[PDB]
C-alpha cells in the first residue's frame, strides 16, 4: 500500500550525487557490488520522471544562488571527524520552522557541495559516507513530510517539465 516504484532515499541520493561527480569524470566507487545485479531490470520509467526533475531541480537552484552555500562551504572546513558533525549542523538550519518542497531542493545541493569538498582534497571514498547521512536526514524528516503530503508524485506533478 505505497506506490509501485520502490523509491529509495538512498538510491535517489546515490544517483543525484553520482551525476555530480560524473561531470568531473571521477569514477566514484558507488555500486561496490559490481556483480551484475538485475533483480527486476534497470527499467524504471516510474522513478525515471522524478529522477530528471529532482536532478535538474538542484542544478536550477545552484545557478540561482551562486553566493550563499558556496561561501558557507568554507566554514565546513576539512576533516573526517567534524565532517560528520558539520553535516547535521547544516541541514538542521535548512529547515528551522518546517519542511517544504521548496526547501528540500537545497538539501540535495548540500550533499553535492560537501561531497565534492572531500574530492577536492583526497577523500573521494567519503562521498559514499555523505550519501549515507543524507538518506538518514531525508528519510527521518523529508520522507515523513512527503509521505503525508501526497508523496514523490506530488513534486513531479507540481513541478513537471514542459508538457511531459
Ligand atoms: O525558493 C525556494 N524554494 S521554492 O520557491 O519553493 C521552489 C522554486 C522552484 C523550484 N523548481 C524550479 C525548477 S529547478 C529549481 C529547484 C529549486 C530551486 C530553484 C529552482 C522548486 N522545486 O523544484 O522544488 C522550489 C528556496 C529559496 C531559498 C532556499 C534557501 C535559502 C538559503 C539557504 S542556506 C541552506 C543550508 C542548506 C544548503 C547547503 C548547501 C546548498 C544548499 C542548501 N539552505 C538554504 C536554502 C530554499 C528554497
Amino acid at each position: 500500500h505505497a506506490g509501485r516504484t520502490g523509491y529509495d532515499n538512498r538510491e535517489i541520493v546515490m544517483k543525484y550525487i553520482h551525476y555530480k561527480l560524473s561531470q568531473r569524470g571521477y569514477e566514484w566507487d558507488a555500486g561496490d557490488d559490481v556483480e551484475e545485479n538485475r533483480t527486476e531490470a534497470p527499467e524504471g520509467t516510474e522513478s525515471e520522471v522524478v529522477h530528471l526533475t529532482l536532478r535538474q531541480a538542484g542544478d536550477d537552484f545552484s545557478r540561482r544562488y551562486r553566493r550563499d552555500f558556496a561561501e558557507m562551504s568554507s566554514q565546513l572546513h576539512l576533516t573526517p571527524f567534524t565532517a560528520r558533525g558539520r553535516f547535521a549542523t547544516v541541514v538542521e538550519e535548512l529547515f528551522r520552522d518546517g519542511v517544504n518542497w521548496g526547501r528540500i531542493v537545497a538539501f540535495f545541493e548540500f550533499g553535492g557541495v560537501m561531497c565534492v569538498e572531500s574530492v577536492n582534497r583526497e577523500m573521494s571514498p567519503l562521498v559514499d559516507n555523505i550519501a549515507l547521512w543524507m538518506t538518514e536526514y531525508l528519510n527521518r524528516h523529508l520522507h515523513t513530510w512527503i509521505q503525508d503530503n501526497g508523496g514523490w508524485d506530488a513534486f513531479v506533478e507540481l513541478y513537471g517539465p514542459s508538457m511531459r
